[PDB]
């Protein structure tokens, strides 16, 4: 189950978050693992497309393989934290699984400037378990996490130290595709 309320950044700068350009998962803390593999690659895709704030996901596992695109319509609850209806797409934004009731995720900026932020996510998925995800992106796939997201993670008394990284994995995305399902 998710536990965490997150707060959202204070002075959140929704504008510049939320300016339709790719975000790279860099790492990430499950509080309740054995329900998220070890070795992942994620990212999103964040944007206003003709007046509707929309973020668009990708994940891959690089052991199995397993591949996903997904598309939501956040609804806003306060400053930095929304509610996100998902569909299930392909990577041209045609639907395999239709946006349904009990199939949202939360989303919650805790942290972010320019090039890095910190957010929490609770995933709703039917009749799964939810439990709570943190994750460091970065503009840049590669990059080490700085000071500024580190300081955040721990002003949200969490240790870095925890957190599981992605960058061993070999990740390679398809940023075209994430910014066009922005309009999907
Ligand atoms: C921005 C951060 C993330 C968001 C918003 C997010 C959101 C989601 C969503 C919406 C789904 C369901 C997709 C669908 O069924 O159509 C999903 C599935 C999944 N996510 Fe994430 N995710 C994020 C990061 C991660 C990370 C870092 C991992 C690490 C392993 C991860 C692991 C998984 C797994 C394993 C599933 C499949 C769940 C299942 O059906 O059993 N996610 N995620
Ligand atoms: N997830």
């Amino acid at each position: 189950a998710c536990t965490k309320n997150a707060i959202a950044q204070t002075g959140f700068n929704k504008d510049k978050y939320f300016n339709g350009d790719v975000w790279y998962v860099t790492d990430y803390l499950d509080l309740e693992p054995d329900d998220v593999p070890k070795r992942y690659c994620a990212a999103l895709a964040a944007g206003t497309a003709s007046g509707k704030l929309k973020e668009a996901l990708y994940h891959y596992d690089p052991k199995t393989q397993d591949t996903f695109y997904d598309v939501s319509e956040l609804q806003v609850e306060s400053l930095g934290k929304y509610t996100a209806n998902f569909k299930k797409v392909d990577k041209n934004g045609n639907v395999k699984v239709a946006v349904t009731a009990g199939n949202y995720y939360t989303f919650t900026v805790m942290y972010a400037d320019d090039s890095s932020a910190l957010i929490h996510t609770c995933l709703h998925k039917g009749n799964k378990a939810a439990g709570d995800l943190y994750a460091v992106l970065n503009r840049n796939k590669d990059a080490a996490a700085g000071d500024k997201v580190k300081s955040a993670v721990s002003a949200a008394t969490l240790e870095f130290s925890k957190f599981i990284s992605t960058k061993e994995n070999n990740c390679a995305y398809d940023n075209d595709s994430l910014k066009s399902l922005l309009t999907k």
